[PDB]
């Protein structure tokens, strides 16, 4: 199709759409990305991701077409510590893609250790909320928490400062124009704090022309839950 | 998802969210739901239908809510026959649906000879563009080609009388309102002429909670081409 839309305001545990990879589970209308105990508190060594199971026609090469979409969703992050771990992200990959081995901790589940770093040898675009920058084990972050945009690497092409404010849903709008090839995102506390960064990115070098999206999460040796509460996708196709 | 979109202003041969059952496969931008020569020419003996992959949510019950769905979509029919045969439908059945044994030429690839008419061992909704109606073969309808509306049974549970017009695109809207339970069938032709059907139907009472959509055609010993130009659906859950 040349245009898609699906909305969750919610996430009943009666899913038949979504695909879910790692310890990812539906838990009070909410997605669980990283596993938690029976009381519902957060665990270490945890990876989780869901996809939404149809495929999205991100560019057409015969039309010299590229599809112009808006991701909004919201999230909260509540650890007993004080510095939970690792984050969540955002992200568009080849449809056949899995959780890589080792992809734990600081590499959100998106990334193998060994090509973590290589652009040439991974196919992603993902939008990052980190939570963890220790410079022994995340050696690529900027030391403060930040929202990132990745392109097929851990090391962002672009972050901003952000605040992590345990127990509290983030709103969340990104946004990709094919006319400016600007990838932008906005994302805002209740009490109307907000942050944006944007990225410049051809998606057509980048990506296949059908992916598929959806998130991830992960905590190593820190941890925290990654509860992911609604989320809604639209796509077109559209001439430039 | 609540809601649920997506749109085929044309169908090129790259699809990746398309079921393909029988011999329905695309060809020159559109779906040829039955068999066709390298010519191009319709043959008798063939069924084919197609499915959206993923799955729309018609109904919850623990929420009392129900969806307001609308599909539009054109075709097309062509025959050097002065009757072909057999049809084409849009319709709404169960996820794991397949094409039924047996169920070639008037019974339009929909049901089984054997319970055709047994509404109490069918789970469908369907609107049929039915062009072949002997009156020794296809008992079941009335003597001329009409429109139906199909619950759970070949015999339509209403019919108006329609015109086939060979190489001609018709454009169909179909709509369901949860709050009044009415389906509404409205199809045109390029010159203005219309026709017009309507039915009170609940569809939680016929249909289970997820349901897959699509279309399906055939042909017996007469054939025609089914020819699908474009198809665009919506739904969403609302209350009622
Ligand atoms: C106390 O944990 C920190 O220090 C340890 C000793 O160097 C590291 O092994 C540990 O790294 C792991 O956990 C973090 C946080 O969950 C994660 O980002 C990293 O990829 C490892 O899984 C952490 O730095
Ligand atoms: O194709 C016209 C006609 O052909 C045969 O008689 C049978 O397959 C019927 O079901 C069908 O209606
Ligand atoms: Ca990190
Ligand atoms: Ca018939
Ligand atoms: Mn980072
Ligand atoms: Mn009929």
């Amino acid at each position: 199709q040349d245009s898609l839309s699906f909305g969750f305001p919610t996430f009943p545990s009666d899913q038949k759409n979504l695909i879910f990879q790692g310890d990812a589970q539906i838990k009070n209308n909410a997605v669980q990305l990283t596993k938690t105990d029976s009381n519902g508190n957060p665990v270490a060594s945890t990876v989780g991701r869901i996809l939404f199971s149809a495929q999205v026609h991100l560019w057409e090469k015969s039309s010299s077409r590229v599809a112009n979409f808006q991701s909004q969703f919201s999230f909260s992050l509540k650890s007993p510590l004080s510095n939970g771990a690792d984050g969540i992200a955002f992200f568009i990959a080849p449809p056949d893609t899995t959780i890589p081995s080792g992809s734990g901790g600081g590499l959100l589940g998106l990334f193998a250790p060994g090509t973590a770093q290589n652009t040439s040898a991974n196919q992603v675009i993902a939008v990052e909320f980190d939570t963890f920058y220790a410079q022994d084990s995340n050696t690529w972050d900027p030391n403060y928490p930040h929202i990132g945009i990745d392109v097929n690497s851990i090391r962002s092409v672009k972050t901003v400062k952000w605040d992590r404010r345990d127990g509290q849903s983030l709103n969340v709008l990104v946004t990709f124009n094919p006319s400016t090839r600007n990838l932008d995102v906005v994302a805002t506390y209740s009490d109307g704090t907000r942050y944006e960064v944007s990225y410049e990115v051809d998606v057509r070098s980048v990506l296949p022309e059908w992916v598929r999206v959806g998130f991830s999460a992960a905590s190593g040796e820190q941890y925290q839950t990654h509860t992911l509460e609604s989320w809604s996708f639209t796509s077109t196709l559209l001439y430039t």
